[PDB]
């Protein structure tokens, strides 16, 4: 209980459109919130937006902190960072653009997070995805190879992170995708399978569609 | 010109369910037909069906045939191939739940599929996506993979896709995603870059989706 460090990454913009009247970001907010093994919510939002978050303190049972969002995705998750409890066992970085996140699912990439030191929840990718080189052709593959489509929470003890951003300043590696950081570390990366219902809203065909699940 | 052999891939069915009127399959299916390039369709679908094509056979300018399906999305193709003109130099496989294809993406498409032997339509994919082991493990690579997403048509020389079934065949091989059988052969299949409005229509929320895009 009150070991996990939430950062709510939310910073006209698409999280704080209404679905069924209340702003997206407030949907996974309140969620975690619920859960006991939550201490605490690092919110990563413009200051405009942080009385969205605020008006809820002191009925939620989560301290409430704020950061300042960065230039890319993995800036904001550092500003975060910085706010954490100094004995948080564990940070819960997520999406505030996926609001549909099932507590059972975020309850199991906790546990996978505890116990392999870094966990993300993921789906099998239905699509026929392949590789594609330079020359624009399908690099073949025999040998299979599972593919599965990345969601949030990504939970990683805060130690680890630390030391995966601070190999990727001193050495000034590329940071291409949601899990490029821990890539290089030799650390393992565990896929907790979750669902197909938790979606990223990016359009409002999305909108409506989070809006349909929650029905 | 007249070149082409389309195989339409048809068999309460979603590629039947009315966009603005018109059911699903026949959007790609009259894309085709005023290719010059297509010289005849073969439709692959449950001959009850049949009458939803057949209804426009002189008003379109190729020739049609129809063929049974199969049990699986390779056996329908398998079945169409067999119907095809004995002197077309390329075969264009489409799935009808796609009916938003661009001419433009079909007439780039069979041009690398001329000039290649083999080529799909693809989009780079957006989330991020990664292999798995069956420790649930994300295996890590540090050497850069960009990833894309298949559509269809799937454009094919005819002896090279008999070639193909005929490998898998005779020596007994597992046939996974859409270009499976291809993948056997040491012949290169080239990505021809698509378009992200081509979806697929799996449910009434891209039933939704393919609606609005033809708005
Ligand atoms: O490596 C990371 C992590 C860390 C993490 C934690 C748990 C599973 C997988 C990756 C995060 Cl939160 N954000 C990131 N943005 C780019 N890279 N990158
Ligand atoms: O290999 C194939 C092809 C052939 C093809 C043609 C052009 C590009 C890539 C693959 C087709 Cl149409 N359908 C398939 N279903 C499973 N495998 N498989
Ligand atoms: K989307
Ligand atoms: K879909």
């Amino acid at each position: 209980e009150k070991s996990v460090s939430v950062i709510l990454l939310a910073g006209m913009p698409k999280q704080y459109i209404p679905l069924l009247g209340q702003p997206i970001a407030l949907y996974s907010f309140f969620t975690f919130s619920r859960m006991p093994e939550v201490k605490e919510i690092v919110v990563v939002c413009d200051p405009f937006f942080r009385d969205i978050f605020e008006e809820y303190e002191e009925s939620i049972d989560v301290d409430l902190s704020f950061a300042i969002p960065g230039k890319e995705r993995q800036d904001s998750v550092y500003s975060g960072l910085q706010e954490i409890d100094v004995n948080s066992e564990l940070v819960c970085i997520h999406d505030s653009a996926r609001p549909l996140v099932n507590t059972e699912d975020v309850e199991k990439v906790l546990k996978d997070g505890s116990a392999v030191g870094a966990a993300v929840l993921g789906v099998p990718a239905k699509a026929t995805i392949k590789e594609v080189n330079s020359d624009s052709l399908v690099v073949k593959t025999l040998d299979r190879k599972t593919l599965w489509e990345m969601q949030t929470p990504q939970v990683i003890k805060p130690e680890l992170l630390k030391k995966g951003f601070e190999l990727v300043k001193s050495e000034g590696l590329a940071v291409t995708d949601d899990v490029s950081i821990v890539e290089y570390l030799k650390h393992p990366v565990y896929v907790s399978q979750g669902s197909y219902t938790n979606i990223k809203v990016t359009t409002p065909d999305d909108l409506l569609l989070a809006e349909r699940i929650l029905s």
